[PDB]
């Protein structure tokens, strides 16, 4: 017998959301990086993490030039960027809105450990999800993000990992729709050690299947969830090379036999690549002959805002040529969603 | 690891006969009733069951004009039929040929109560499947049938039900898919009872899930199958009425949640509704204003020949008249395939 | 492949803790009440709640006569009592460990209301969990407990919320058997409601057969797990008698069609039956004529202490009687262990 | 809600039969050789493959000695050797009901290999097992025997072959049980390879635990069910060397972490072992020093009766002698499965 878990306008808010996030020729901008990540790409560029310079990399970040507009639907954020102010006077968030943007937060807790395996881990975060999403939701958050990761291996990814990374997804997602905020799952798997086109597309049919099994599971309404894949790329320490326009068929056939049409928008992960190694990907994604029935779009965290950071380097005086970097790449990734780009 | 079940010329037969069954405004007549239910069925027009009756009557219905040779793609044959000779001296599987269809088969060995379960059937047909399926792959057998049935009560469909007969599905198709045969899961859900649209839709999202993901289990090379699905109607005792475009937006928003794009085609099930109905629905699906990237057919055995059977009554003079009727109905038909269809 | 997630010291660890919990005629005591429930039953009382009057309840529980000696194999606390300390000077984990018992803390976050379902809820925190666990047994603690919730409603137990509460269940045992701390899993079934013998009976079988699965699935080591079910009862509402010995018998077929017998022990709860309907229930169980190849022992938490609580009053110079009223309950529990109880 | 798949009259016949089969002190006897391998056999022997030659190896097995009369409580025979009359004049079903045995059947018609796996295969023989049993419920067969394969490899035993090698099992367990059939559960792991005691005995909780799932799913009555496993033993070219304590203590802890109590015996396989190493084993299982609250007993095919093969020779005359050799293993094995056995 069937209870439904939403009412029809709180239907109507997930999937006016998710259509004003993945609108044609917008993306993602991923500025979500904790404080160890962040520390690390500061400690590279050189110069001592505060919360000055952080929020000051994400002023560099968030007021550029109004070029992006047309170009970034959504910007995700760490938890403590919701509560910092720009030196305008106005809080992040309304930063956000006030250029067409929508505000995200990234929530998980981690990743932990899983006994018995090859170093596969699950991801934390659920307690207390419903009671942080509805502050996030006070404070502006319309969606979130998630984190699971998988690593291709010998034996692994096993079943008992991939069936307990798929069970969290739904179980967050159905949290994060039952307050109104629209879930992006993402399904990291991890490009590390040798392996050819063929496993890897052959591990993410698996893994994605078992998600959206998952999901038809929990009730998930569908039309107001984003997924996040990577893109089906093979090893780095794997010898062979491809073309892209393999790799581009090869994620269009990977997702093509899984993600089911209702599913609103594709948003792909860096990975690990180049800056621009990305955007030819997606420029070819968007280029592959076939039949994609949804959006398909970017969601770049270091492909974005790498060689913008380099440009900066930790001086103020920089700043609009860095930020001037930063439009550049947008701009690329803006033609990499209509696949009008051309390098 | 991944050892691939098929070869890419396998892959190719595979998507190529699926292409040319499903081709755009094309369908699928279902002559393939046994002798219990063509019994039923000869007894209910006043002839007695005979071999020539049966015969004669697959001769009615197969060498019809040539108006609808671009109206069916393929004929599903009961297995008697196969080794049944046309007056000519023709064979059906080349008379079927001849005119630019393709030949199947209705290969199950009928339902077997589940124990334990309230009224509720698997199917059997699995043993010597790969013999069979190469002997009618000599035969000229293209493609297959396999009927599962579910009933919608009180706490039916319940999860092993769902769970047993998709397994046996994925692999019935598995075993097809290896000897160069297209399988055509059919997941029938009983329309008996009275049930609102919101139940039947809700079912019909569980049982097509379920069924894909035990398809993803079993390495099943998605662009080489087909998908046979009723449309989601209230049950026959339901008192609410509805109209057709609501029954067709249910349609589709129960495929659009479910079907992965890279099944190549649905054909719908007539499942106990009036001859004009079932065309009336279909031309209702072909116009709904979503996004359907697939071919949306008919697969219809009442619905083509129930009328035709009328107007023969068992008297060979009446023939042509009776043969005209068919065509009237397979022309309709294949209106309904493309939304060019107005009664 | 197998990398065990367990050295045979871990092993040893956590199977010698299990036996020294479920040792013969010993049983567990469960003072882990939180601050609503305990607020409820001290308002009941007619005193007011404070941290003083809720260690004063619990000093009148843990420092009871010499007889509950071999009584008592372990102790269930709530988080706050792990840091109060007695009046002696000495606190409570060692009171606990100085009369041969083992301490033990209840560890979730409480109960998340599931999407989609009829009133059905899942159980929340995990977060920190192996942090936490490893600093509780930086203070003594060697076992744990989560309670999770499943109601049987007219459709419900649905297949969601068993799996979901199963694999909640693996994973947090998981993580304490990590830690070197001996979970116990407690699939509770609410038994408000109508419900006979036969139907509550059903969905305890399927209830833990999916426990167990997903058990097997995580790689915990059953040697050192505990399982804590409830009697399968009729409800509430039900208005079928039933004798002590039908109750006992399906009690002793739920399990011996379930349980593998590596699980270690037994402790059933009191799940709102009278003070003395828990223990001769428990003493039926104990005499039934079937083959039990475990502990079956008891983990009462109102049905020890209610009563007890009532000769308290909150007046202190009652505390002795009060206390000897404990010990009574006790006594009787732990001859409900062994079988030779009679009232 | 539960539709009782058994009256308790049902219950009843399952219970007695699966007592009367595993009776302490008594065995099983497979004289089940389809003509393949039985041809193997008499061509090893050197004597042609005849109907005659069949019936007359199995006289000398099956009317040997009254001191076998406490040895075998029941004897599996092919479906031809039903049909066979003694040259006395009576049937073989009468000459193993008449000494106290009780008829079986094996049931399974052969092995398919499942695509896209490592030389994985399923079990075939569903279809018309209803009626067959019925049948063979009429002659007097009151239990029934399937086989499924599982081999060891580098990524084998996979998830889907073990799944569908479970709901195959379980689904034949329901028909028999429906017919008053007392199954026999077989999930026979291959010992071909090398591999060690920790792996086979990992993959065989894998199995049991899966097996056992599936039975509790599709409502299997465990108490009239009887188990068929092999011991864990290393692989034919695995290089370490093991007592066998060892492999005693890891076969009663492979089935004291799967097995629930309620499954009335266990009847082991011999797995290609040597005549005498299997009844050894079995003297060691049945003396190992930990709970086991089933009864412990012998299938044993091959290890009954190759060597009493061996002494026939295709011969008449030498039979009493063969016949003889025979009696001593199967009065060995008896005391297999008491563990009073001494070499």
């Amino acid at each position: 017998h069937s209870h439904p878990a939403l009412t029809p306008e709180q239907k109507k808010e997930l999937s006016d959301i998710a259509h004003r996030i993945v609108a044609p020729g917008k993306g993602i901008l991923a500025a979500d990086e904790s404080t160890g990540s962040i520390a690390k790409r500061l400690q590279s560029i050189g110069t001592e993490n505060t919360e000055e310079n952080r929020r000051f990399y994400r002023q560099l970040l968030l007021t550029a030039d109004d070029r992006v507009n047309p170009c970034i639907g959504g910007v995700i954020l760490f938890h403590e960027t919701l509560y910092q102010k720009a030196d305008d006077g106005r809080p992040f968030p309304q930063v956000i809105k006030s250029k067409g943007g929508v505000v995200g937060i990234k929530v998980d807790k981690g990743v932990v450990p899983l006994a018995g395996t090859n170093g596969e881990t699950t991801t934390q975060g659920l307690d207390g999800l419903s009671e942080r999403c509805a502050q996030y939701k006070k404070d502006g958050a319309d969606f979130a993000k998630w984190r699971c990761v998988l690593k291709i291996g010998e034996h692994t990814p096993s079943a008992l990992a991939i069936m307990e990374n798929a069970n969290v997804l739904a179980r967050y997602a159905s949290i994060c729709q039952q307050n109104g905020i629209v879930p992006i799952v993402e399904p990291e798997i991890l490009p590390d050690g040798d392996h050819d086109l063929k496993r890897c597309q052959y591990v993410t049919e698996k893994v994605l299947a078992a998600v959206y099994k998952a999901l038809s599971d929990h009730h998930i309404y569908l039309e107001g969830t984003l997924l996040k894949p990577n893109m089906v790329t093979p090893g780095h320490a794997c010898t062979q090379k491809y073309s892209h326009e393999e790799i581009a068929m090869a994620t269009v056939t990977a997702l093509r036999r899984t993600v089911p049409p209702a599913v609103t928008g594709v948003t792909f992960l860096s990975g690990g690549q180049s800056e621009e190694e990305a955007s030819i990907n997606l420029n070819a994604i968007n280029k592959c002959p076939l039949l994609k029935p949804w959006a398909l779009t970017f969601s770049y965290g270091r492909a974005l805002q790498a060689s913008a950071l380099k440009a900066w380097g930790g001086k103020k005086e920089n700043l609009k040529a860095a930020q001037e970097e930063y439009v550049k790449r947008a701009l690329a990734n803006s033609l990499a969603c209509q696949g009008k780009y051309t390098p």
